[PDB]
């Protein structure tokens, strides 16, 4: 039945009327499921017959899934809105997806420091280095924050590179000694981490349950917004630290065994409509991959350096690599050890 579409996307990553408008235009109903990690999506895909027509991996995982033959090539004649994509971004994405054959950029962002300034001051003292990775990777520092709660993503492939970076190593290093050093750094700060989770931190941060979350940029902006709408006195801020940060890029793609491919292509095309993509960015506060959409984004969002960064900040951002299996395996092993008491 080409009038039903099964989508699996990140949580907190669409506008509340996006699907209603898609169905209104197309008559295609959408069953929409959400995840908060690449690993969950990855396991589904690799096992095969996932039951989804559209999924949204990060670009690091997309590159690997493409080589593994997970996705079908997009029929670009069914995607007239392709013209709206930022061509410069599409060029950089060619490394992961030669000829941009399988996917389009949905949204992207950074992994940095979300925090509650009042709670940090009370716990830390005046002038906490809230604009620096030293805030959390210096044991004496995170120790002061243990009091109001510090979270990190449950995402080894995105968090261990922050440790690597902090130690002065390349964030895409495969060197076993550097990787191990990253693990040792985390073990030192681990007693002061309240939890590792990739979505729970939005509510906790908005509600005042924690005072620092190392998380996805747009997520922290949503927490800020929820806080403001709650009128419950919680102030949330986000910094891309002075030293730089990792940047992830999420990509829409179509599993080879998609039951409906025609509808999936319709959905992908619908997402490249300028006003549709801009409305999404307004709500979830991650920049998108659509040059035609930028002008239609609210100016407080488009003009915010934590969402659309300046050229100078861009130069300090790194991407997450297509990982060799041995590195992934080492990272997984470290992450199990780190998460556990």
């Amino acid at each position: 039945d080409n009038k039903v579409l099964h989508v699996y996307n990140w949580s907190d990553y669409i506008a509340p009327d996006t699907l209603e408008k898609f169905t209104k235009e197309t008559g295609i109903k959408v069953v929409y499921d959400v995840y908060d990690s690449n690993e969950v999506l990855e396991a589904k895909l690799l096992a095969g017959k996932s039951g989804y027509d559209v999924v949204v991996p990060s670009n690091s995982f997309l590159a690997k899934q493409i080589k593994a033959g997970v996705y079908q090539k997009l029929d670009k004649s069914k995607l007239p809105n392709w013209k709206n994509l930022n061509k410069d971004l599409m060029h950089t994405l060619e490394v992961s997806d030669p000829g941009n054959e399988h996917a389009i950029p949905y949204m992207w962002g950074t992994i940095g420091i979300g925090y509650n300034p009042d709670k940090v001051k009370a716990a830390f003292g005046d002038n906490a280095p809230v604009d620096s990775w030293d805030l959390v990777f210096k044991p004496e520092n995170i120790q002061k924050l243990k009091q109001c709660g510090v979270s990190f993503l449950d995402s080894p492939t995105e968090i261990l590179p922050a440790a690597l970076h902090y130690l002065g190593y390349k964030p895409d290093t495969d060197n076993p000694k550097e990787l191990k050093a990253a693990e040792e750094l985390f073990l030192k700060i681990r007693p002061y981490v309240t939890y590792f989770h990739s979505s729970k931190y939005i509510s906790d941060l908005a509600n005042g349950n924690i005072c620092v979350a190392i998380g996805y940029s747009g997520d922290i902006y949503q927490a800020k917004s929820r806080a403001e709408e709650a009128k419950n006195k919680v102030t949330v801020k986000y910094n891309i630290p002075k030293e730089g940060a990792g940047s992830f890029f999420d990509m829409v793609a179509i599993p080879k065994d998609a039951e409906n491919t025609e509808g999936a292509l319709a959905f992908v095309n619908f997402l490249m409509k300028p006003e549709i993509m801009a409305e999404i960015t307004d709500v979830v506060q991650f920049p998108n991959g659509n040059a035609a959409a930028t002008p239609l984004v609210s100016e407080a969002i488009r003009n915010d350096p934590g969402i659309y960064p300046s050229e100078e900040v861009m130069k300090k951002l790194y991407t997450f690599p297509d990982l060799p299996a041995k590195t992934q395996r080492a990272m997984t092993r470290s992450w199990t050890k780190i998460k556990s008491g």
